[PDB]
DNA sequence: CCAGGGCTGATCGTGCAAAAGTCGTGCCAGCCGTCT
């Protein structure tokens, strides 16, 4: 509900949207998928999400789905009311029910390895997940925004990835326009990327922004997303040196041998 | 003078499992009873 203090500078005239149908999808509950590349800055707009929704005073776990072990996913996923030593008088929680109250946000969905995809699909369609041990089913009730870049069409093509828990989870979708199509807020982005670095090195003084170094950065192609930018202006204000003179030189990729 | 943080000690806990041991039951050898 209270806007959390995030950087989300937005001025493309098309971010603006992508907020705007965020927003929109702020207070329901249904499942909610985040379409984007390498970067791109999803993982704010699926806080923003989550921080923005009735439920925000719950609890805001993140998991990382490439970062389950195989073996101990059912232990992992679930808990076991077992404590680990003899006579113990707590357990330890598994990722769900943890999320109970509040959201779980999923990342790296298509690197999802099969066992993590058929024992997700199974909960979420009725959950009342049990821990291992013991028969007693326990009802909760979480929310699910996941983000991916590949193309999970492609991933059903090939069977790598199961398209019925894609389908079950694929209620909407939001579209997240890559920095080249932004291609108006690149001022803003680098002048605030120098302005934290030059606390960062602790320099004195920005020196500014030279004509031949406005041309370049705008003039490319952006294969990479915001962070990729993130690191370029990283670079050129570093090598450039004290700001006695405006900076003048911007290194697309610190590769080229010279 | 009252409230927040740190820190130290007080408190909780009689089961798991691996290996030795024991069980029942069979196989075979050696001595004894008896008829031919
Ligand atoms: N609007 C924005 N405001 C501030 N930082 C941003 C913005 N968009 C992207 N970024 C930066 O880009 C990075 C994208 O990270 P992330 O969302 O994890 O990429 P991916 O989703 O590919 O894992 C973030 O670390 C963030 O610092």
């Amino acid at each position: 509900m209270a806007e959390y203090k995030d950087n989300l500078l937005g001025e493309a005239n098309s971010f603006l949207e992508v907020l705007e149908q965020v927003s929109h999808l702020a207070p329901l509950d249904k499942p909610v998928l985040i379409i984007g590349e390498r970067g791109t800055g999803k993982e704010l707009i699926a806080s923003r999400l989550h921080y923005l929704s009735s439920r925000w005073q719950g609890p805001f776990i993140s998991l990382n789905c490439a970062a389950l072990n195989e073996n101990l996913l059912d232990s992992e996923l679930f808990g076991h009311e077992a404590g680990a030593f003899t006579g113990a008088q707590k357990r330890h929680p598994g990722r769900f029910e943890r999320a109970d109250g509040g959201t779980l946000f999923l990342d790296e969905l298509a690197t999802a390895p099969m066992m993590v995809q058929e024992k997700l699909l199974r909960v979420i369609e009725y959950g009342e997940l049990e821990r291992v041990g013991g028969s007693q089913p326990l009802q909760v009730n979480v929310r699910l925004v996941c983000a991916t870049n590949a193309d999970l069409p492609a991933m059903v093509n090939e069977g790598t990835f199961r398209a019925d828990l894609l389908d079950r989870l694929a209620f909407d979708v939001v579209q997240l326009p890559p920095l080249r199509e932004r291609e108006s807020d690149i001022m803003l982005m680098a002048e605030y990327f120098a302005i934290q670095m030059c606390r960062e090195i602790k320099l004195p003084l920005f020196p500014g922004f030279t004509e031949r170094a406005r041309e370049t950065l705008l003039n490319y192609r952006w294969p990479g997303n915001i962070r990729e930018l993130k690191n370029v202006v990283e670079r050129s204000v570093y090598r450039h040196g004290t700001s006695d003179y405006p900076l003048d030189d911007i290194i697309i990729d610190p590769f080229k041998r010279r």
